[PDB]
C-alpha cells in the first residue's frame, strides 16, 4: 500500500573519484565504477522514478584514500551534502581523528542527521558533543514519517579513537529503548541504520522488537539475489531475511564498500507499518551510468589540491601489487611480501615480519606504464601507523600464527603476511592447533637459513604499532612481548623502499602454505 | 739409500699474500694462512734439513684475485722465481689470457722450466712458442738426475682460451713416449707432473710405464694420512698408492688449493731408481709458520698498486656471504642467490636464473665491519664473463637441471644456483631422472607465483655466458636455446646491485632441496 525505496552505501572510505574494478585508483576511465558523481547520477534517476525515496549510509565515510589525508573529512560533508543524504550512522573510522576530528569537519558542516543509539558521552565532552549527533531521526517521507535509529560497533573504543569520554553500549541494549520510544510517538515504520557488521545486524533483526529493516555496514557484505554483476561472491540472497524472535520477517542489507555499488530495497508497507514484503538488489555503479557533469566539475576542482601527490613518482612495478581484502586475509599475498620486505630492509639485527592482511587496504595496478606515486601508497597504508621493533618469545609467535587462522574464513583481517618467516597451516585441526610447521630466518648464525621455531628461544620482529598494542585480538604480543621500540612511520618506510628498489616485483613465493591432510 | 724430498702446490689461483681460514682476504691476520712469504719459510726449513729437495707446482697459479686482473702473471713468475720453484706444470688457467697472456709474462720471465708433453702447436704459432715450455727436464738433484714430465687437462680448449693453433692429446698417450725416451737416457727416477685431476692422476700412475710419483692438480683434492689440521676431509691416504699394471706400487699427491697446505713426500730410492717405500703429509702453512720478512716486505711493496680497488666500499653485509665449492657445488649457497638476484635485477621482462657453482669461487666474511670492496668481489667472480639472456623450452631446463646433479657428489662446478626457481632433487633416483619437483615464477601472469614447470613452454632464463655456450657439459643450452642475446660484465653486475642495495644479508631459503624417499 505505501512503498518506501532504501538507498544506501557503507564502508565508502573516501573513494569519491571513480575507481578501478578492484577499487584503488582509476586509470583507464572508460572500465571505471563507483565515485560521488556516479552515484548522483543513480539516486537522481531513482528519485525520479520513485515518489518516496530515502538515501542513507551506514558509517565509515572516513580513512581509505589521499582525499581524507588532506580534507580530513571536509570533502565527506560537502559532496554527501552535494548529493542529498537523509540521515547517516557514525562508525568506527569517523572517530579515527579523535572526537575533534569528527566534531568540526563533519558534524558541524552536515546537512543530515548523524545518529548513533548506543555512543554516550560522559564528563566535560557531554555538553559540547550534545545535538550534534542523535540517537534517531523521525524523518518524513512524503504524507508519512519513518523513525531511523542509529548503532556503532561496540569495538569501536579499541578499533579506533573515540577518547575516554565516549562509552559504547551494546547495541540490542541501547536500541530498544529508542525503538520502544519510536512507537509509543506511533512511529510504526522504523529502521535500524548502523556500522557493526552483517552478524550484529542479524541479531539486532532477532532480538530489537519494533524493527522493520536493518541497513548496515563494517563487514564489507555483499548480498545478491541471483547472477552478481562483478567478482563480488554474495554471503547470502539480498535481502537477507532474518526471522525475528516475535514471528516477524526482518530483511537485511548491505552494499559491499568503495561505493562501487548502490544498495537498492523496495519495502512494501501497509497502513500499521507492518512490512508485508521487500525486494532490490545491488546496483552496481558501472561505466553505463554516467558521472554527473555538474558533480564531476566539482570533484575536479577539489582534485587540484591533491595532485602534488600524483606528480611524484617514487619507483616502478612490473608486477599486479595484490592489496585485495580477498587475498590478503586468505593466502600469502604479495603486497604483503613488498611490506614486510621494505620493514625488514628499513631497520637493517632483525630478520623476522609479521603484517597483519586487515592493514593492506588497496591494491596498486601495473597498467599505467607500471609507475607508483604517493596517492597510490596513501590507499594502501592509510592509518599513518609505525612499524615498530618487538622482542618475543617463541611460544608467543606460535600462539599470535595460532591466532592468525582461529576463525578462518570471515575475511577477518586477523590473518598474517610474513617476511622471514615459512608457515604452513593444516585448517583440517582444530582451532588453536592449526600451526603444523614454523621455520624462522634464524638469527645467531653465520648463514641464515630458516630452522624450526623454537618455544624457549626469543626473537626479534618488526611489525605494526597495531600488533603491538594488542589490535586484531593478539592480546598475547602485548602480555608476552619482552620489549617493544617505536619504529618510523608505515607509509615513509615502502616509500623509501620503493625509492632503493627503482623497479619492484614481489611475487607469492611459499611463505605462507596450506596443507591436505 | 737415496732420498728425495717432493714439496709441491698446485691451484694456488694468485694468493700470493696469506688469506683467510676460508681461502678468502685475510682480515684477522693472528689467524691467517697461506701465503708466498710463509710458504717461503717452510720451503727454506726444509732446505736446510733436506739435502735433496724439488720444490714443483702442478698448474694454475693463474686466475683467482685481483692481483692477477691487475699484474696478469708477471707476479707468478716474479714471486715464483723468488721462492725458486725447481720446475711448474701448465694447468688450463695459464690459456685464460690467451697464448699471448701466458707467453710474455710467463714463459720469458720464469728461471725455472715450465712442462707440458700432451700440447703440440702447430701452425704459425709452433715457430715462435718452440723451446718456451717442454715436454720434460732432466733436472740435477744432488749427485743424480730427476726427470720430469709434465701434463695439461686435455679439455683446457673447453674449460679456456688457449686458440686453435694448440692442439692437447691424450694425457697417457704422449706421456709413455717422453718416458721412454728418459729411459733410454738411463734416467730411471722420473716424476709425472701435471693438471688433469686426481682420476687421470690416478691412471697415469697405472698406466704410464715407468712414472715413479705423480703429482698433480685441477681436482682441488686433499689427501692425508691420520687427524688433518684443518676443515678440509681427506679424498684418500698421502701419498694415495696406486698399483700399476706392471705391479709398481706408485704413489699419487695433491696439495688442495690456494696455497693453504704445502705438499710434502719423502721418496726413498735404490741405486736402480726403483721406489723402495715412501710417506708425508701436507703441512698446513698457519699462523705457528712466520711469514718471511725479505719476501712479505716485497709482497708489500706490489700491494701498492692493488689498494685503488681496496680503498672503495661498494656496500656492506651482514651475513657471511657463503661462495665456497662446499657448499655452492652441493647445496643452495646465500652467495648464488645474491649473484641471481643482482642477474635478475639488472635486466629488470625474465624472472628465472641458473648460475653454475663453479663459477662462485670465493666466499666473503662479515667480521671486516662488514664491508665489501672490489678486491672481494674480484675474488668470487674472476674470470670476467658476462650474464646473458636466453630464450629457452622447459624441456631445455629439465634436461639442464638433470645434468646438475648426474654426477653429483664429486665437487663438480655443473650444480645450478637459481634465482626465481625452486627445484627438488631425490638422489635416491638413477642420473637423468633425479628431478622430482620444479616449480618457476611464471612471466605470463598478472601476479608471479610458482607453477610447475611445463615442457612445451617457453621461458627466458638470465645465466653465464660461460652456460650459453655449452660450459660444464651445458651441450642442451648451447644446441636446444631459441635465442642468446650478451649481457653486461658479471662484475659489474653484482658491484652495481650491492651498491643499490647498501646493507645485504643473502639467504639459504630452499631454492634447491633434497628429498628422503
Ligand atoms: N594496521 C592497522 N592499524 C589500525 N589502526 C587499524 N585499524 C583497523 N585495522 C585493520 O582493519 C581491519 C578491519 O577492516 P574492515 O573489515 O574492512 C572493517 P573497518 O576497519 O573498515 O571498520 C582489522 O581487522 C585490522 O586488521 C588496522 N590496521
Ligand atoms: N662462469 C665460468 N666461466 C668460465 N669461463 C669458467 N671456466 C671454468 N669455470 C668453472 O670452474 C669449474 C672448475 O673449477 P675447479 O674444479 O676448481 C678446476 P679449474 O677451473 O681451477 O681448472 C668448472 O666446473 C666451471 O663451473 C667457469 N665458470
Ligand atoms: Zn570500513
Ligand atoms: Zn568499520
Ligand atoms: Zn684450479
Ligand atoms: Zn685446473
Amino acid at each position: 500500500m505505501w512503498e518506501l525505496t532504501i538507498l544506501h552505501t557503507n564502508d565508502v572510505h573516501s573513494r569519491l573519484e571513480q575507481t578501478s574494478e578492484d577499487s584503488s585508483k582509476c586509470v583507464d576511465a572508460s572500465r571505471c565504477m563507483g565515485g560521488v558523481a556516479r552515484l548522483f547520477t543513480k539516486v537522481q534517476q531513482i528519485r525520479r522514478a520513485e515518489p518516496n525515496v530515502l538515501l542513507l549510509d551506514a558509517g565509515d565515510q572516513y580513512q581509505g584514500t589521499i582525499w581524507f589525508t588532506v580534507y580530513k573529512g571536509a570533502e565527506v560533508a560537502h559532496f554527501m551534502n552535494a548529493l542529498r543524504y537523509d540521515a547517516m550512522a557514525l562508525g568506527n573510522h569517523e572517530f579515527d581523528n579523535g572526537v575533534e576530528g569528527l566534531i568540526e569537519p563533519l558534524l558541524k558542516e552536515a546537512k543530515f542527521p548523524i545518529l548513533s543509539a548506543n555512543i554516550k558521552a560522559k564528563g566535560p565532552l557531554a555538553s559540547q558533543i550534545s545535538g550534534l549527533y542523535l540517537p534517531y531521526k523521525v524523518l518524513p517521507v512524503g504524507d508519512e514519517v519513518v523513525g531511523i535509529v542509529g548503532y556503532t560497533s561496540k569495538e569501536t573504543p579499541f578499533l579506533s579513537n573515540p577518547g575516554t569520554n565516549l562509552v559504547f553500549e551494546d547495541e540490542i541494549t541501547a536500541l530498544q529503548p529508542e525503538v520502544d520510544k519510536l512507537k509509543t510517538l506511533n512511529v510504526n515504520k522504523i529502521i535500524a541504520l548502523g556500522h557493526s557488521g552483517f552478524e550484529m545486524d542479524k541479531l539486532i533483526a532477532q532480538k530489537v522488537r519494533g524493527v522493520d529493516v536493518v541497513v548496515g555496514g563494517h563487514s564489507n557484505t555483499f548480498l545478491y539475489t541471483g547472477n552478481p554483476p562483478s567478482k563480488e561472491v554474495p554471503a547470502g540472497k539480498y535481502p537477507f531475511i532474518v526471522t525475528s524472535d516475535d514471528g516477524r520477517k526482518v530483511p537485511v542489507v548491505q552494499a559491499y564498500a568503495f561505493g562501487k555499488y548502490l544498495g537498492y530495497l523496495k519495502i512494501e508497507f501497509d497502513e500499521r507499518g507492518n512490512v508485508i514484503s521487500s525486494h532490490g538488489n545491488p546496483i552496481l555503479l558501472d561505466s553505463s551510468i554516467p558521472e554527473d557533469p555538474s558533480i564531476k566539475a566539482d570533484i575536479n576542482k577539489w582534485r587540484i589540491k591533491l595532485d602534488d601527490y600524483s606528480t611524484q613518482e617514487l619507483g616502478k612495478t612490473i608486477v599486479y601489487l595484490d592489496g585485495s581484502s580477498q587475498s590478503c586475509r586468505f593466502r600469502e599475498c604479495n603486497m604483503g611480501n613488498l611490506i614486510c620486505d621494505a620493514m625488514i630492509n628499513n631497520n637493517l639485527h632483525v630478520s623476522m615480519c609479521i603484517l597483519n592482511g586487515g592493514g593492506i587496504r588497496s591494491p596498486i595496478d601495473e597498467r599505467n606504464d607500471g609507475t607508483i606515486t604517493w596517492e597510490n601508497l596513501a590507499a594502501v597504508l592509510p592509518f599513518g601507523g609505525t612499524f615498530d621493533l618487538v622482542q618475543l618469545k617463541g611460544s608467543t609467535l606460535k600462539k599470535a600464527f595460532e591466532h592468525s587462522v582461529h576463525r578462518y574464513g570471515q575475511s577477518t583481517g586477523e590473518f598474517l603476511q610474513v617476511g622471514g618467516i615459512h608457515v604452513v597451516y593444516d585448517l583440517s585441526r582444530k582451532p588453536g592447533d592449526r600451526v603444523v610447521k614454523l621455520d624462522v630466518l634464524c638469527t645467531k648464525c653465520r648463514v641464515p637459513s630458516y630452522d624450526p621455531l623454537k618455544m624457549d628461544e626469543v626473537y626479534k620482529v618488526i611489525l605494526p604499532n597495531f600488533l603491538a598494542n594488542g589490535g586484531d585480538g593478539f592480546q598475547m604480543i602485548k602480555d608476552e612481548l619482552l620489549r617493544h621500540d617505536s619504529g618510523d612511520q608505515d607509509i615513509n618506510v615502502v616509500s623509501t623502499y620503493i625509492s632503493k628498489m627503482k623497479v619492484i616485483y614481489p611475487a607469492v613465493e611459499g611463505r605462507i602454505k596450506f596443507s591436505l591432510e
